[PDB]
């Protein structure tokens, strides 16, 4: 029920996301919504029922639609859970999931205590 200012929201959280985004190769895959057509993989929505990735986290930091930061957090879960579901324990896509996972637990925990 608190509401945070959605400037507040952006000028918080916006380094946190581009510490994902600067990971190379592993943020490539999460950069843009996974097109499994594009990308042959046609079975994905069969497996992953709420897509997410971060071209939609940042429109939605963008364009304040998150009314508190935790809604953030959980986008970014949501988005790597999908990753880990999806792809094989062996896979490059999975293990970059666990890079870019390992670099927000990091991260994520004096800016939502900043936050308040
Ligand atoms: C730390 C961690 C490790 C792993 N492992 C790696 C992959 O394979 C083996 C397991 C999976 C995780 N799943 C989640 C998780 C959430 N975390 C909140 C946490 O960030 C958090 C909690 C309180 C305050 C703050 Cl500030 C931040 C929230 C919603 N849904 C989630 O699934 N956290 C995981």
């Amino acid at each position: 029920s608190m509401i945070f200012k959605p400037e507040e929201l952006r000028q918080a959280l916006m380094p946190t996301l581009e510490a994902l985004y600067r990971q190379d190769p592993e943020s490539l895959p999460f950069r843009q919504p996974v097109d499994p057509q594009l990308l042959g993989i046609p079975d994905y929505f069969d497996i992953v029922k709420s897509p997410m990735d971060l071209s939609t986290i940042k429109r939605k930091l963008d364009t304040g639609q998150y009314q508190e930061p935790w809604q953030y957090v959980d986008d970014i879960w949501l988005m790597f859970n999908n990753a880990w579901l999806y792809n094989r324990k062996t896979s490059r896509v999975y293990k970059y999931c666990s890079k870019l996972s390992e670099v927000f637990e990091q991260e994520i925990d004096p800016v939502m205590q900043s936050l308040g």
